[PDB]
C-alpha cells in the first residue's frame, strides 16, 4: 500500500534510528537456544507464547503454540522446526523496538531443506504483523524469465518489502524483479556495489570503465534502471549495498549519489567501524543509511542489550552529524 | 578398478557418462506453474498414464521426502489429500521428464528459482528430484548462481553438496573469488566439489559489465575466468577429480571462441539453445572439445514444454551428435 520508501520514512520518524537487525541463525545458534531453553525451563519460549502475533503466522501455528515439553514427546519430528522458529521469534521480540528494518539472509534458511523455508515464511509473517519493514538478502541474479520466480517468492509469497540483487549479469533483470507489468506492482531492491569480503577489490575496484571503478559504473547503471522503471514515483527505490569497512567508497557513493539509499553490512562480526561508516554515509533522512548488525546481536547472549547499545550508539553518532 | 555410484569425483563421473552415451546434451529441468498445471490437467484427462509409469520405477522408493504421499494412487491424492495435490503433481511432473529423457542426458541442470516460489513445498520436490537423479547416477548441476561472504556461503555449500548431494552448482564470483574456498572446499570434512562460474551470460544486456568493464584491455569476463582458474589451481581441484568451469552463453560466439582458445581444457556450460534461440552449430563449433563433457549444451524449455519430451530430447541429442561428428 504505502511503498517501501514511505514505510522506511514513517518508521524512522517513530523510532529514530537506522539500525537494521540481521537475522541469520546458524545451526549452532539453534542448537544453543534449544540447549539453553531446556536447561532454563523454556523461559524464552514461554515469553514467546504470550506475544499476540504468534497467533497470526501461516505455517504449523498449532505446533508453535504447543508447550515445549509436549513437542519433545508428542511432536518430536517437529522439534527442529519448533526451536528454529522460536529462536527467531525470541530475537525479534527482544530487539524489534530498536530496529528500523530486519534483514534475513536466505542462505541461513535453506540448508536443512523445506523446514527452514517454513520458518522463513513465519518470520516474514510475524514481522509483517508487527509492521516492521523487511529485507530478504538473497543476492538474486538470473535472466528475465527465471528471475520472475524470485519476484513471486520474495514479493508475493513472503511479502517482503525489498531484497538484495547482484546485477553483474546485467541491469535489465531489475525490470522483472522491481516491476510486475501485469499487476502494475513496484518493489524495492538493494544492488551489490561494494562488498565486505577481503578480496572485494578484485572486480569491484580493479576493473574500470572510462575513468571510474566498476563499483561506480554499477551504482550508476542501477540508478538509471530505477529511473527507467519510475520506482521513486511509485514510492519504491533501487539502492546500494556498500560495506561498512569500505570507507572511501561509502564517502564516494554518498558524495556522488547524494540521495541514494545505502544498506551497509560489516559492523560487529566483520569488524567495520560504526562511527566512520555512519559518518561517511550519513544523510539527514537516515533511513538512507541502514547499518546492518547480524551476528553481534544474534550471537550475543544478551541480544536485547546488544541491540540497545547499537541503537544508542547510532543515536549519539546521528546527533553529532546533526 | 570399479568404483560404486557416488564414490568418485565429478570429473570422472562426467567422463564415464560421456563415454557411455556419447553426447554433451544437458537437460534443464525448470518446471513453471503452467507446466505443473498442464501436467495435472493432462494426467486427469488420461487416467494418469504417466504417473502410473513413474510409480513402477524402482528408485522412486528411494527418495527422501513424503514417499507415503508420492506412492499413492493419483485419484486418492485428488479426493483424500487435497493439501498434498500440488506437491504430488509437481514432483510427478519432474519424475516424468526425468524418466522420459534421461537416456539422452549427459547431465541434468535444475534452476533453483523454479523450486522456491511456492515456499517449502518446491524444496521438498527439489530434494526428491536430486535423490532420484542420484539413484539413477545421472550427473547434476544446481543452477543457483550463489554468491555471498565466506561465512554465509558455507550454508549454500551444505544445502547443495550435503543435502541435495549435487555434483556441481553455478556461482557468481563478482563479490570475490575467495568465496570459492567455502564452496568448492570443505575444510572440516576435507571434501572437494565442482562449480561453474558465470563468465558470459545470455541476457541481452550481458555486455554492460562483462564486456564493458576491463583491466588493461582484458575484458571483465576474461579476468573473471582467469581468477577462477587461478583459484581452482590453488585448491587442487583437478587433482581431486573436481573442477571450476565457466558459464558461457550459447549466443556469445566470440566469447566462446576466446575462452576455448585461451583456456583450451576448461569445462564450459552453455545455456541459451532452444527457447532463447542461440545458434547450436556456432556454439558447439566455437566451444568444441574432443572430450565433449567440456562443452555442455543446456536445453530446458524446448524439451520440457514439448508435449513429447522423450522425442524432443532425442531430436536435440541427435542434432548435437551430428554436429559433434562434423567436428569429429
Ligand atoms: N549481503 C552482504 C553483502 F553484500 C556484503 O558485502 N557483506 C555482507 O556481510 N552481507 C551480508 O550481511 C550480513 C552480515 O552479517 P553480520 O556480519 O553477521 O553482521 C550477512 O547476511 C552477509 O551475508
Ligand atoms: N544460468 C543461466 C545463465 F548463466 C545464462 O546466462 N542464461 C541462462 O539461461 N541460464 C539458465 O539456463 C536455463 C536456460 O533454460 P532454457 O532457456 O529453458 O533452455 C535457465 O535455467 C536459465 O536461468
Amino acid at each position: 500500500s504505502m511503498g517501501f520508501k514511505v514505510k522506511l520514512e514513517k518508521r524512522r520518524n517513530a523510532i529514530n534510528t537506522c539500525l537494521c537487525i540481521g537475522l541469520d541463525p546458524d545451526e549452532k545458534d539453534i542448537e544453543n537456544f534449544m540447549k539453553n531453553e531446556k536447561e532454563n525451563n523454556y523461559n524464552n519460549i514461554k515469553k514467546n507464547l504470550k506475544e499476540k502475533y504468534i497467533n497470526n503466522v501461516s505455517i504449523k501455528k498449532d505446533i508453535l503454540l504447543k508447550a515445549p515439553d509436549n513437542i519433545i514427546r508428542e511432536e518430536k519430528s517437529e522439534e527442529f522446526f519448533y526451536f528454529f522458529n522460536h529462536f527467531c521469534f525470541y530475537i525479534i521480540n527482544e530487539t524489534n523496538k530498536y530496529a528500523l528494518t530486519f534483514k534475513m539472509n536466505f542462505a541461513f534458511y535453506i540448508p536443512y531443506g523445506s523446514v527452514g523455508i517454513d520458518v522463513l515464511k513465519n518470520v516474514f509473517d510475524y514481522l509483517y504483523e508487527l509492521n516492521i519493514p523487511t529485507i530478504l538478502d538473497m543476492k538474486i541474479n538470473d535472466i528475465g524469465n527465471t528471475v520472475k520466480n524470485y519476484r513471486k517468492f520474495i514479493f508475493e509469497y513472503l511479502k517482503s518489502d525489498s531484497c538484495t540483487v547482484n546485477i553483474y549479469m546485467g541491469t535489465n533483470m531489475l525490470k522483472d524483479i522491481c516491476y510486475d507489468e501485469e499487476k502494475n506492482k513496484y518493489y524495492s531492491a538493494f544492488v551489490l556495489v561494494k562488498t565486505t569480503n577481503p578480496d572485494s577489490a578484485i572486480f569491484q575496484k580493479n576493473l574500470s570503465l572510462d575513468n571510474k571503478q566498476a563499483y561506480v559504473i554499477m551504482a550508476q547503471e542501477a540508478l538509471n534502471m530505477s529511473s527507467y522503471l519510475n520506482l521513486e514515483q511509485n514510492n519504491e527505490f533501487i539502492g546500494f549495498v556498500v560495506g561498512a569497512n569500505s570507507y572511501d567508497e561509502m564517502n564516494y557513493i554518498r558524495t556522488y549519489f547524494p540521495n541514494c539509499y545505502i544498506l551497509s553490512p560489516g559492523i560487529g562480526a566483520q569488524n567495520g567501524d560504526l562511527h566512520k561508516t555512519l559518518t561517511n554515509g550519513y544523510h539527514k533522512s537516515y533511513e538512507k543509511i541502514l547499518i546492518n548488525i547480524g551476528r553481534a546481536i544474534t550471537k550475543n547472549p544478551y541480544p536485547q542489550k546488544a541491540a540497545q547499545m547499537y541503537y544508542d550508539q547510532i543515536n549519539a553518532i546521528l546527533k553529532q552529524n546533526m
